[PDB]
C-alpha cells in the first residue's frame, strides 16, 4: 500500500475580471505567440533570436535535465540494486570464545550483493511521486522564465523605440526653438526687439539640446539590454535596430477567456507541482511510522583459502530477511513527519500566495491598459491644441502684436504635450505586454 | 564537560537618536498597535484582516513549525534509542575458521537494539542548545513578517489614499480650467478676445484631464495591493474603501525611549538567535576533539534454528561499550572547527549589520519626518498664496485689465501647489510608517514551546 | 587515473568597447586605487574606513574561511585515515553455528582502525579539484564585495555633495526671489503695482523654501548611508561631512585598455570558478563508473579477558582489501553522471550571462559618460542665459511697466537651470563610478 495523503490538486477558483467583458477586449479568442500581433518583423526576429540564444533559458533547461535525472536515479530504488564485490578479511589474533592462541584468519567473498526494500507502505513510492513532481516543476519553471523573458525583451523594444521617437520629437521642437531664436536676434539687431527677448529663447534652445543626449543615452541603454536578453554582445547584435515607429495594435486583444489564466500561467503550475512534490514528501515520512521490511542477498564464492574462490567447492548463497520498526524512537519519526506536514503548509500557502500575485497582476494590467487608453485621448487633444497655440503664437510675435514670452511659453508647452503624448503611447505598448504576461502568454 | 564557548549575548549599546528629544516625539509611552493613533477604522479592520488572511504570515507559521521539528528530533538524541528488528541470515557455503565443507547455516534474531551516546563532553547538549536558539530564530523570523507586512499595509492605504486625495484635487482644477477655457470662448465670440486664448486654454484642460486617469490607476494598484495583503482576491475584497480623508496624528508620535528599538525589533533577535546556534555549533565541533563513548545493546532472541526464536533456550542479550577518538584524524575535525568557527564570525558579523542597518532605517526615519513637517508648512503657503493669485487673475482677466497667459500661469501653478502639497501630506503620512516600523512596533509575542 | 573531463577555460573573446578610443579617455594605463584621482581626501578617508569596518566585507571573509576549511577537511581523503577505538561485547546468549547453548560471551579490542579510499580512478582527486575551485570563488565573490562596496560608497558621497550643492543653489536663488518679492510691494505700495504680484513673488518664495528641508533629508539620508558602508552608528561617524565641491576629474580616465575587463573583473572569475568546480564534480560522477578499491585494517589488541589488553599475547592486526563495482546499478551510476553534466552545462550558461552582463554594464557606462558630458554642455549654456535673462527681466520690471510674469519666469527658468546643471554635474561624478565598478577596479591583486 501507499501511505500518507494522497495529493488532489486544489480547487482554485477561475480568474474572474469584469472588465474583460468592454470593448477593448476580445474574448473569443487568445493568441499565444502575442508579440506577432504588432506586425513587427524586427521584434518577431529578436524574440526568434532570444529562444535560441539566451542564456537564463539555457541554465532553465539544464536545470530540468537534471530534475530528470534525479528522478530517474530514485526510480531505480523500487527493484533490487544488484552490485559486484571482491574482499577479503585476513588478519591474526586471539578468537574470543574459540581460542587465546593468536591464530591465523582468512576469508575470501567474490560476488553478486543484493539490497531490495520491499516498498510494502510505499516510502519509495512516495519518493518517486515527488522527484516526478519535481521534474515537471523544473519544466514549467522554463515556461516560466519563456514568459517572463519574452515579455521583458518586447517591453525593452517599446522602450527603444520611445527613445527613438522622444529623441525625434525634441529634435522637431530644438529646430523651431532654433527658428523663433534666430527671429529674436533678427528683431534685436534690426532696432525691433530686445536682447532680453534673445537670452530667453537662448535658455531654452539650451533646455532642449540637453534633453537629446539624455533620450540618446536611453536608447543605448535599450540596445544592450536587448543584446543581452538576446545571448549577445553588445558591439554583436545581428538585428538592425535604427528607428522605426512605435508599434501598435489597432484590433480589440484577443484575451481568451481570463478564466483560464491561472491554468495558462507557468508560475502557478511550477507551484501546484512543489505543493504536489511536498505533499508526496508527507507520505514518505508516514511510511516510517511503519515497518522497514528488507531483503539482501549474496551470490558468488565465499572461502578460507584463496585458492578455491571460483572453484565449485567455494560456491556460497545467501539471504538477509530483515523488518525493523521503529518502535520506542517513535517519537523521532513522529518529529520528522511533522517537519514533513510543516513544509507542505508553506507548500500550500506558498501556493496561494503565487495565485494572488497572479490576480493582483491581472487586476493591475487590465486597470492600467484601460486607463492609458483614456489618458491618451487627453494627451492628443494636448499636442493638437499645443501646436496650434504655438504656431499662432510664432505668427503674431513675428508680426510684433504679442511679447515674446506669449511664444515661448507656446513653445515651451508644445515640446511638453508632444513628449508626454509620446510618453503615454510608449505606456500603452507596455500595458499591452503586462496584460500578455500576466495571462501567462508565449511558452512551448 | 559540555565543551566549546559558552555564547554571551554582544555587548550591544543602546540607540542614540538625539532628534527625538524634539517636539514633534512623546518618549514617555510607545504605543505598540501604533497605527491605532490614526483613529481611522477602515484602516484598523484592514489590518486585523490580514493578520488572518495574510499567505505570507502562513508559510513564516509553517517554517516555525517546520524548525520545531526538527529540534523535537535532536532532543531524543541526549537518551538512548531502541528500536526492534526481526533479522535472519539463511545461506549455504563455507564457513571460514569453521569448516571448508558447504554447509547449511542460519541465524535468527528478534529483539530490542540500542544505541547511546553518552554525553560526555556535552555534544548533544550543544547541538539541542543549536536547534533551540533556532526555533527562536524563526519565531522572530514571524515577528518580524508581521511588523513588515503591517507597515507594507498601512503604507499602501496611505497610498490609496494619496491618489483620491490628488484625484479630487485634479478634478477642482479641471473645473476652475473649463469655466476659464469657457470664458476665453465667449470673450472670443464677443469679438473682445482671442483664438490664441482658446487654443491655450483647451491645451491646459486636456492636460488637467489627462492626470484624472493616471491617478485612478495609481489609486486601483493600491486597492489590488491591499488584496493581496489581505489574502483576497481583487475583486473579493469586502471593506468598503471609498474615499476618505487621508489620516493624520495631531498628538505628539509616542516613540517610546529610542534605547529600546534594538531589543524590541525581531530582525535583530532573528539575527542575535543565529550568532547564539552558530556559537553552540562551535561546541559542537569541538567535542569531536574529544573521545566519544557510546553503549550499544541488544535484548531478545538468538538462535540457529528459526523454530526456536522467542523460547527460553533462545533468549539473548548484549551490550558493546565504545570509545572512539579521531587520533591520526584530528586534522580532519580541526578543519571542521575552522568551518565552524568561521561560520560563528560570519553570523556574529551579520548580527552587527543588522544592527547598523536598524540604525539607519531610524535614523532616516526621523530625520525625514522632522523635514516632511517643515517642508509642508512652505507648501501650506505656497497653496494659499496660489490660489489667491488664481482668483485675482480671473477677476482682472474676466474685465481686461490682464493678458490670458497671466491667468494661465496662475491656474498652472494652483494646481501644481495643491497637488505638491497632497503629495507631502501622504509623505508625512509614510513617514510615520517609516518611524514605527523602524522602532519595531506592532509584533505577537510567541507562546514558545514547553 | 583521473577521469572526466579535464576543465579548460573558456577562450573568451576580449570585451571590445570602440567608444573608449576617443578624447574622454586614457588607454595607456589603469588606476586601481581609482577614486584617489578625485583628489578628495576626505573621500580617500571614507574608504579606507570602509575596508576597516564594513561587516559585509566581514561576513565574506569568513565565508572565505569556512570554503578553505571545508577544502581541508577533503583533502585529508586522499591518505588512510586512522582513528583510535577501545571497545568490549559482552552477552549471554546461542553462537550460531558454533554453539546451541546459551553461553557467556566477552571481547575487548583496542587499537588503531584505518580506512582508505585508494584514489585510483580519480574520484577524490576530482572532489579537492571541485573544493579547490569553489574556495577560489569564496575569494573572487569577496573581491567583488569590495568592488561593489567602494563605488557604492563613492556614489553615496557624490550624492551627500549633490544635496549639499543643491541646497546652496535653492538658498542663493531663495535669496533673489526675497528681493523681487520685496519690489513687488514697494510697487504695490507706490500706486505702481498690483497685488497680484505680491501674490505671485509670494508663492514662488514659498516653492523654494519647500525644496530646502527636501534636501536637507536627501542628504541625512546620504550620510547614514555612508555611515553604515563604513561599519559606524549614524552618530558615531568619524569623518567629517561638511560641505565641499563636488569633486571633478580634469584629466583624461585613465581606463587601461578594454579589452582587460573580463579578466578584471572578480564576479567574472568567481563565475569561472563554479564553473571549474562544476567541471570537476563530473568527474567525481564518472569516476563511479569504474570499481572503487578500498582498504580497512586494524591493528592493536584483542582478547577475551580484559587484563589481557595490551599484552603481547594479545596482539591483534587484520587488513580488509575490497573492490565494488556497481555492475546491474550502473543505470543509477549513469543517471548521476547526466545530472552532474546537467550541473555544469548550468554553469557554463551562468558563467556567459555573467559575461553579457559585464559586457552589458560597461557598453552602459562608457555610453552614459560621453553623453552626459555633451549634456552638461547644454546646461552649462541654460543656466549662463537664464541668469542673464533674470538680471534683464529685474531691471525692466522695475522700469515700471511689465508684468512681474516675465520677472517670475526667468527667476524659475534660473533655478530650474541652475538646479539641473547640479544635478547633471552628480551625474557625471556617478559616470565616473559606473565606469571604475564596470571596468573591475577597486580590488587590488596580492
Ligand atoms: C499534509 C497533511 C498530512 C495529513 C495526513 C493524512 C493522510 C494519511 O496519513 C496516514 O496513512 C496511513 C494508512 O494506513 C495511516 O495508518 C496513518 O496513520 C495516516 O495518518
Ligand atoms: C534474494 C534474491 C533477491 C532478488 C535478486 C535479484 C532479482 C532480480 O534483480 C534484478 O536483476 C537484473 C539482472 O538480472 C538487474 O538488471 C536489475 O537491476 C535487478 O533489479
Ligand atoms: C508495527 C506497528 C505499526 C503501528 C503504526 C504506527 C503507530 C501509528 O501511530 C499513529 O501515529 C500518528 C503520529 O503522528 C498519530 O497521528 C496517530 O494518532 C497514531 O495512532
Ligand atoms: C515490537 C517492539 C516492542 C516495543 C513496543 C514499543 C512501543 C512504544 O512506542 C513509543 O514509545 C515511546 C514511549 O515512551 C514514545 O516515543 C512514543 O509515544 C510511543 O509510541
Ligand atoms: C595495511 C592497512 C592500511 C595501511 C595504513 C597505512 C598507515 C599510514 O597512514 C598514515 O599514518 C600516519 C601516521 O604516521 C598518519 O598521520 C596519516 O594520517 C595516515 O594517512
Ligand atoms: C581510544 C581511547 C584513547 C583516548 C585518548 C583521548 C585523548 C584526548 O585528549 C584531548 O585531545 C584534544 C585533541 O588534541 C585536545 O584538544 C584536548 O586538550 C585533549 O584533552
Ligand atoms: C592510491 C593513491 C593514488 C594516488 C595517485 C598518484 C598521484 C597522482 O597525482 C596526479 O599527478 C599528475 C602528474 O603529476 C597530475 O597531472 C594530476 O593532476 C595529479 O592529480
Ligand atoms: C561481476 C560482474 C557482474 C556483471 C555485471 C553486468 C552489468 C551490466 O550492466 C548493465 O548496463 C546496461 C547498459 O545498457 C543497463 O541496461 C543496466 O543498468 C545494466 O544491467
Ligand atoms: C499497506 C498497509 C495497510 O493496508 C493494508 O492492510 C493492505 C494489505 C495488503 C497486504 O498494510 C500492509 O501492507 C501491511 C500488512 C498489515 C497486516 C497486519
Ligand atoms: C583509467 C585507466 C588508467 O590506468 C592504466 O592505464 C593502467 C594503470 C593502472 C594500474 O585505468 C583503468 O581503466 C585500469 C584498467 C585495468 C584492467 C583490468
Ligand atoms: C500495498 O499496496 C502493498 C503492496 C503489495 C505487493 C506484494 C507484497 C508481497
Ligand atoms: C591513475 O592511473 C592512478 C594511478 C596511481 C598509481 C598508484 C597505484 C598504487
Ligand atoms: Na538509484
Ligand atoms: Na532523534
Ligand atoms: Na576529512
Amino acid at each position: 500500500c501507499t501511505v500518507g495523503p494522497d495529493y488532489r490538486t486544489p480547487d482554485t477558483a477561475a480568474a474572474k475580471i469584469d472588465a474583460t467583458a468592454s470593448k477593448p477586449y476580445d474574448r473569443s479568442r487568445f493568441e499565444s505567440l502575442w508579440w506577432k500581433q504588432f506586425d513587427d518583423p524586427t521584434l518577431n526576429q529578436l524574440v526568434e533570436q532570444s529562444l535560441s540564444g539566451n542564456r537564463d533559458l539555457r541554465v532553465a533547461f539544464a536545470r530540468l535535465r537534471a530534475a530528470r535525472a534525479l528522478r530517474d536515479d530514485v526510480a531505480n530504488d523500487r527493484f533490487p540494486v544488484v552490485t559486484s564485490r571482491a574482499s577479503a578479511d585476513i588478519g591474526k589474533g586471539q578468537q574470543p570464545g574459540v581460542t587465546e592462541d593468536r591464530v591465523n584468519s582468512e576469508r575470501y567473498d567474490l560476488g553478486l550483493d543484493s539490497a531490495w526494500e520491499l516498498d510494502l507502505f510505499g516510502r519509495i513510492r512516495r519518493q518517486l511521486e515527488s522527484s516526478d513532481a519535481l521534474s515537471e516543476a523544473a519544466e514549467a519553471d522554463l515556461q516560466q522564465l519563456q514568459v517572463s523573458l519574452i515579455a521583458e525583451l518586447v517591453d525593452a523594444y517599446g522602450q527603444l523605440r520611445g527613445a527613438q521617437l522622444r529623441e525625434k520629437i525634441a529634435l522637431s521642437n530644438l529646430e523651431n526653438q532654433k527658428e523663433s531664436r534666430q527671429l529674436t536676434e533678427q528683431l534685436r539687431d534690426a532696432g525691433v526687439g530686445a536682447e532680453l527677448d534673445v537670452l530667453r529663447a537662448d535658455a531654452r534652445l539650451a533646455a532642449t539640446a540637453a534633453s537629446v543626449p539624455q533620450l540618446q543615452a536611453e536608447a543605448e541603454r535599450a540596445r544592450h539590454r536587448i543584446a543581452t536578453l538576446l545571448g549577445q554582445r553588445p558591439e554583436e547584435l545581428t538585428v538592425d535596430l535604427s528607428p522605426r515607429d512605435l508599434p501598435a495594435i489597432t484590433k480589440a486583444l484577443p484575451i481568451g477567456d481570463p478564466g483560464e489564466l491561472l491554468r495558462r500561467r507557468p508560475d502557478i503550475r511550477a507551484a501546484e507541482r512543489r505543493l504536489a512534490a511536498s505533499t508526496a514528501d508527507v507520505g514518505v515520512a508516514t511510511a516510517d511510522l511503519f515497518p522497514r521490511v528488507s531483503l539482501s542477498g549474496f551470490l558468488g564464492f565465499t572461502a578460507g583459502r584463496g585458492s578455491q574462490i571460483g572453484s565449485s567447492a567455494a560456491r556460497a548463497w545467501s539471504v538477509g530477511p530483515s523488518i525493523s520498526w521503529a518502535a520506542f524512537d517513535l517519537g523521532s519519526v513522529r518529529a520528522r513527519l511533522r517537519g514533513a506536514k510543516a513544509d507542505a503548509d508553506a507548500a500550500l500557502a506558498s501556493y496561494e500566495q503565487q495565485v494572488l500575485l497572479a490576480l493582483e497582476e491581472s487586476a493591475n494590467a487590465f486597470s492600467d491598459y484601460g486607463k492609458r487608453q483614456e489618458r491618451l485621448v487627453s494627451l492628443v487633444r494636448q499636442s493638437e491644441a499645443s501646436r496650434a497655440a504655438a504656431q499662432q503664437a510664432a505668427i503674431r510675435y513675428r508680426e510684433g502684436t504679442t511679447d515674446f514670452l506669449v511664444l515661448l511659453d507656446a513653445e515651451r508647452e508644445q515640446l511638453s504635450a508632444e513628449d508626454a503624448q509620446a510618453q503615454a503611447e510608449v505606456e500603452l505598448y507596455r500595458g499591452i505586454v503586462a496584460i500578455y504576461r500576466s495571462l501567462g502568454g508565449g511558452w512551448q
